[PDB]
C-alpha cells in the first residue's frame, strides 16, 4: 500500500504530483500535499520536524521518481543559472540521500555505485560553482546525522583537495565518496554523537573509538567498496600526533583520510560540539593543536570565509 522515502529528497522548488504521509502510531496522516513544494524556510519547516522517512501510495511512486530525476537534472545544470542556494537544497539532500541508502543496504552493488557516481558529480558541482559549498554550509544539520554530517564533510573535503592542488578526477571522486560514508560506524549506533567528545562519559567514549574498526569492518571485504573508501572509514579518526583511536601518525595514513580527518574535524565542533563556524578553525589550531596539519586548517578557516 506505501511506500517510504527519506525526506531528504523532498527538495527545491518543483512542486510534488504525488501525497506525502507521516506515521504516527502506527497509521499515516496525510501530510504534504500534491503542489507542495520546499523552497527557502520550507526546508528547516519541515526539517525542525525531526522526520527521517515518510511514505507514498505505491500508486504514486512513478511520480516520485519522475520528481527526484527532475531535481536531480536540474539540480546540477550548470547552465541554468538557477539560483545556487535551490541547486544546493537539492544536491544536499541527494547526497545525503545516497548515503543512507548505502549505510541502510551496503551490499547493495548497485547503491554503493549510484552513490559513487553521485559523489563524482558533487565534486563537480563544488568546485565549478563558486557559491556551491556555502549555499551547503547553510543547511544546518539539526538532527545530528551521520549522513548529514557525512555531505558537509565531503563538501569541506573537496574545498580542501581543491587547496592543496588535488586535482585528479579519480582522487577526489573517492575521497568524496570516502567523507560522504566516513561515519558508517555509527549506524544504528546507540551513541549520542551530539556532545562535545571531551564530555563523553567513558562508556560513550569507549563506544566512540570503536567506530572506525567497526565501520571499516563492516565493508572491507566487500568487493565493490574502493579501497580508498575503506581507507577513509577506518582511518578519519587519526590525527597526526598520533593521539586518535588507533594511535596512527600521518606516516601510517592514507593521505586522502589525512585530508578527511581535518575536514571532519571542523565538523563535529560545528555540528555536534556547538561551535560557531567562524570559530571552529581557531578552536582547532589552539585547542587541537597539532592533531591536523597546520595547513589544512588554514585552508579549511579560509574555505569557510571565502577566501
Ligand atoms: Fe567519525
Ligand atoms: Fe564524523
Amino acid at each position: 500500500d506505501y511506500v517510504s522515502i527519506r525526506v531528504s529528497t523532498l527538495r527545491g522548488d518543483q512542486k510534488i504530483d504525488f501525497n506525502a504521509y507521516v506515521k504516527i502510531n502506527d497509521k499515516m496522516i496525510l501530510y504534504l500535499r500534491r503542489g507542495d513544494s520546499f523552497e527557502g524556510e520550507r526546508l528547516k519547516r519541515l526539517k525542525d520536524k525531526k522526520l527521517r522517512k515518510m511514505y507514498i501510495l505505491t500508486d504514486e511512486e512513478n511520480s516520485y521518481r519522475t520528481y527526484l530525476q527532475k531535481n536531480i537534472e536540474t539540480a546540477y545544470d550548470d547552465t541554468t543559472g538557477k539560483d545556487i542556494q535551490t541547486r544546493a537544497d537539492i544536491i544536499q539532500g541527494s547526497q545525503q540521500n545516497n548515503a543512507e541508502e548505502v549505510f541502510e543496504n551496503p551490499e547493495n552493488v548497485e547503491s554503493y555505485n549510484y552513490c559513487k557516481d553521485a559523489a563524482g558529480k558533487y565534486v563537480n558541482f563544488i568546485m565549478s560553482n563558486a557559491q556551491a559549498l556555502s549555499a551547503v554550509m547553510n543547511i544546518e544539520n539539526t538532527d545530528k546525522t551521520i549522513s548529514h554530517h557525512g555531505v558537509t564533510v565531503s563538501t569541506l573535503s573537496i574545498a580542501l583537495a581543491q587547496k592543496l592542488g588535488i586535482t585528479d578526477p579519480k582522487k577526489t571522486q573517492l575521497l568524496t565518496l570516502g567523507a560522504l560514508l566516513h561515519d558508517y560506524g555509527h549506524h544504528h549506533s546507540p551513541l549520542n554523537l551530539n556532545q562535545p567528545l571531551d564530555s563523553m562519559s567513558p562508556e560513550d567514549l569507549a563506544l566512540w573509538k570503536k567506530h572506525p574498526i567497526e565501520g571499516a569492518q563492516k565493508v572491507q571485504d566487500k568487493k565493490h567498496f574502493d579501497q580508498t573508501v575503506i581507507n577513509i572509514i577506518g582511518q578519519h579518526e587519526e590525527t597526526i600526533n598520533g593521539t586518535g583511536p588507533k594511535g596512527l601518525r600521518e606516516k601510517d595514513m592514507d593521505p586522502l583520510a589525512v585530508l578527511v580527518s581535518s575536514a571532519n574535524a571542523m565538523d563535529r565542533l560545528i555540528t555536534f560540539e556547538g561551535v560557531p563556524k567562524a570559530e571552529a578553525a581557531k578552536k582547532l589550531m589552539i585547542d587541537h593543536v597539532g592533531k591536523h596539519p597546520l595547513q589544512h586548517i588554514q585552508h579549511l578557516n579560509d574555505i569557510l570565509k571565502g577566501l
